[PDB]
């Protein structure tokens, strides 16, 4: 009745060397479900991503070696998919399914560097029909959601404020920030002027809060992004 969901922008998987490296890290972390961003695999190279122990994999890829997302499910986890929706451009993938008769919807997103919060709000609208009370939206938003997400505590811009409102209209909350309202933890440590920011996020339905046992930010040597882990009581 416990599953862990892990998100990491992996910064490219095209080379077999990097794929082998990612696989070892996953084996260690032993997540039930893993959301990866920036695989950079074109839609004709998706078959390249194989990780022993995580046979169920769902990918979304554009026509070029940029963006690219994947959701990997552990062989030990009974996830039964019912709907998969893939971005033509490789910036998100949504998987709906059930674990032990419990519905879960996972939207893995990689937002672009330019116009990130507007882009996420658009995807929310495009998929408004697919969001529900058991929805997790995780990945590299390429934007803070509040001042505490930046070591500078710079006010978030109007667009971000709009994204935050669209999220609340759908009864979606920043799950990390809700469990850790005062924390100053970061996932990207090369922000502009020697600054740090939390641009990776785990957002989710308010009704999932009762199931959230723990979150953990996992700094690593694989990527220029730290991973985020969520422990969920199914
Ligand atoms: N690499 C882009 C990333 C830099 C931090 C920035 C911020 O803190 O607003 C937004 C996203």
């Amino acid at each position: 009745s416990h599953i862990t969901i892990l998100t990491l922008n992996i910064n490219g998987l095209n080379s077999a060397i990097k794929r082998h490296r990612l696989a070892s890290w996953i084996k260690s972390q032993d997540p039930s479900v893993c959301c990866i961003q920036e695989t950079h695999l074109t839609c004709r190279d998706t078959h390249r991503l194989k990780i022993k122990g995580w046979r169920k994999i769902y990918q979304a890829n554009g026509k070029q070696k940029k963006a690219g997302v994947a959701i990997l499910v552990s062989d030990k986890t009974d996830f039964k998919p019912t709907k998969i929706k893939r971005d033509k451009e490789g910036h998100y993938i949504m998987v709906k399914g059930s674990i032990q008769q419990e519905e879960l919807t996972i939207l893995n997103i990689y937002a672009p560097n330019t116009g990130a919060p507007r882009f996420i709000k658009q995807v929310l609208s495009d998929l408004q029909r697919d969001l529900d009370s058991h929805t997790l939206i995780m990945g590299d938003f390429n934007t803070p959601l509040s001042t505490l997400d930046r070591s500078t505590r710079q006010k978030v811009n109007k667009d971000t404020q709009e994204l935050n409102s669209a999220l609340h209209q759908a009864d979606l909350i920043d799950i990390y920030r809700t469990l850790h309202p005062k924390s100053t933890e970061y996932t990207f440590f090369s922000a502009p002027h020697h600054t740090y920011s939390k641009i990776d996020h785990i957002v989710g339905s308010k009704a999932l809060l009762s199931k959230c046992k723990r979150t953990e930010i996992i700094t690593n040597y694989l990527s220029d992004h730290s991973a985020i882990k969520l422990e969920l009581r199914i």
